[PDB]
């Protein structure tokens, strides 16, 4: 019942502040909605996959945070095969190699110096003080593609791009907050890796799951925090099924659209009463499709593909293989207005779907014929919103967004959508629970 900080959600963000906070002697309770930890990454275990990230899965060099946790945790990790040659698919046919018009790729990478040029202007600590800022917010990041991009490949790569990026529409999204988002990943280079991924071994839920190890019966599954009132020095917090915990301070480490659910006494602020209200979450389907042999390899297909045809599940493929070679598969993601769209389906028709896009853009017969198929479809996420992040709508970022991750009495903000490195991602997540927790800290003492 008594604790020195109540942390909402024991997703990689809520329990890394836990954990920090553990490290320091702080009384931490973590209250956790689902009957698992790990939220948006959750590794299925059963004995056609041994094991299988359905959420959150890659980590990239650069990304200290996770790779610190994780090995101090005892996880490690292993390069993701990028073994062969990539297969982009445009237009019907399908091509094998790097990006093949000239005006039109001097199109391509002058689009992504001025993403980046348009970077320096951002401060990541605070888009919203951006020289440009107004002009850019207003500004859909359709229209900026538009207004940039003088060819229509370029045009429609782009939004692609996009899509991959931030699981979304470039007409739904502000310029301000997707320029500011690449440049928190390093830039265009970074972000998206023409390119050292990697996948931990043995499922990145192994971090969230090690931690709730740690910290034993402090953290309670099948409680999800419904109020949370601080009139009084000592804070109450209420679950669905009516216990009470109280304690010193809070962190709320759950997305903005679920922080909105929550019941606040006082109020929060009118200000952060509407962000939290207005970044709606991102839309996918991760879908591993498993075959006996890895039949791409010996094509000498890489096993990742590119698809920018208009009426085709998968936009972006990689390949899934355990590290020693068993049970091949390929990962794609169904995603953005694709999601949506293909969400309404049975699982078994989206199986047939996507082994059919795959028997033609890797022309080959044995792509019909999987022997087991892993999907979460995460817009139908009660607990989550939706993957991989949240977005801003046009206008937001500048009308409310200063706001974001900033205390109101006791309460902190985690969460990957408030972290200023990686921020969306798992390496995110961490960054701000830790963030989070040090803030709790100085509150001390
Ligand atoms: C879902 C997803 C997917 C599908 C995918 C992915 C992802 C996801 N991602 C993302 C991540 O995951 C995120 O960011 C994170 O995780 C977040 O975290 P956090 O902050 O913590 O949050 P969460 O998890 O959600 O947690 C929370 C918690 O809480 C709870 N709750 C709620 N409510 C409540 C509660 N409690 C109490 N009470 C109440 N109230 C919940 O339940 C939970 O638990 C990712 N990430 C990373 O990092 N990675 C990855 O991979 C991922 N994935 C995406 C995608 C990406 N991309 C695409 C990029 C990468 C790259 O890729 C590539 C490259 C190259 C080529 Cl060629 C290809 C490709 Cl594909």
């Amino acid at each position: 019942h008594m604790f020195d900080v109540v942390v909402i959600g024991g997703g990689i963000s809520g329990l890394s502040a836990a954990k920090l906070l553990t490290e320091y002697g702080v009384s931490v309770l973590v209250l956790e909605a689902r009957d698992r930890v790990g939220g948006r990454t959750y590794t299925i275990r059963n004995e056609h996959v041994d094991y299988v990230d359905v959420g959150g899965a890659y980590v990239g060099p650069t990304q200290n945070r996770i790779l610190r946790l994780s090995k101090e945790l005892g996880i490690e990790t292993y390069k993701v095969n990028v073994s062969e040659r990539l297969v982009q698919y445009v237009k019907g046919k399908t091509y094998p190699f790097r990006g093949w018009n000239p005006i039109a790729y001097l199109d391509y990478n002058n689009l992504w110096r001025t993403i980046d040029n348009m970077g320096k202007e951002i401060p990541t600590d605070a888009p919203w003080e951006a020289q440009h800022a107004d002009k850019w917010d207003k500004m859909t990041m359709k229209e900026l593609i538009d207004k940039i991009c003088w060819t229509k490949t370029a045009r429609r790569f782009a939004y692609l791009f996009v899509n991959i990026n931030v699981t979304s529409e470039p007409h739904e999204v502000s310029a301000l907050w997707f320029l500011w988002y690449v440049k928190q990943c390093g830039g265009t280079t970074r972000i998206f890796s023409v390119g050292q991924e990697r996948k931990f071994v043995g499922g990145s839920g192994q971090v969230s799951e090690r931690i709730m190890d740690l910290l034993g019966d402090q953290v309670k599954l099948n409680h999800p925090v419904t109020h949370v009132d601080q009139s009084s020095d000592n804070i109450i917090i209420e679950t669905l099924n009516h216990e009470h915990y109280e304690c010193k301070y809070v962190i709320n480490a759950i997305p903005p659209t679920l922080t909105a659910k929550i019941h606040f006494r006082p109020e929060l602020p009118a200000e952060r009463n509407q962000l939290i209200q207005r970044l709606p979450m991102g839309a996918v389907i991760k879908c591993m499709m498993y075959y006996k042999e890895a039949f791409w390899k010996k094509k000498d297909y890489c096993g990742c593909m590119i698809i920018e045809d208009e009426d085709a599940p998968i936009s972006i493929t990689l390949d899934d293989t355990k590290p020693d070679g068993s049970l091949p598969a390929i990962m794609g993601f169904i995603l953005a207005r694709k999601a949506d769209r293909l969400a309404k389906l049975h699982k078994e028709i989206r199986k047939k779907k996507i082994c059919e896009l795959y028997a033609k853009v890797l022309g080959s017969q044995e792509a019909l014929h999987p022997v087991h198929y892993e999907e979460k479809n995460w817009c139908e996420e009660q607990y989550s919103g939706g993957c991989y992040t949240a977005y801003f709508p046009p206008g937001i970022m500048t009308q409310y967004g200063r706001v974001i991750r900033q205390p109101v009495g006791r309460i902190f903000f985690a969460g990957t959508e408030t972290a200023t490195k990686w921020s969306g991602y798992m390496e995110g997540a961490v960054e701000a629970g830790e963030r989070a927790a040090r803030e709790v800290l100085n509150g001390l003492g």
